[PDB]
């Protein structure tokens, strides 16, 4: 049952979880992480690399990449997600 998705912000040596709805386009999305990571409010990120079913990381900076992945979650049977922050 689809509803919400979780994001596992994976940094260099930092790890955080952010609950991102399935209605938060790439905009609100980028703003969602940019909000949580806002903690530093020194220099956020504009590029997020999310994992795919194949298990290969892929860039994500649009809805076509934020959705194309979502539709995959169902195929991955994962209500969560993994993002890369470098």
């Amino acid at each position: 049952p689809l509803g919400s998705i979780l994001f596992r912000i994976s940094y260099n040596s930092e790890i955080f979880t952010l609950l991102v709805e399935k209605v938060w386009n790439f905009d609100d999305l980028i703003m969602a992480i940019n909000s949580k990571i806002s903690n530093t409010h020194i220099s956020p990120i504009t590029k997020i690399k999310y994992q795919d079913e194949d298990g290969d990381f892929v860039v994500l900076g649009s809805d076509e990449d934020w959705n194309v992945a979502k539709e995959m979650l169902a195929e991955n049977n994962e209500k969560f997600l993994n993002i890369r922050l470098y």
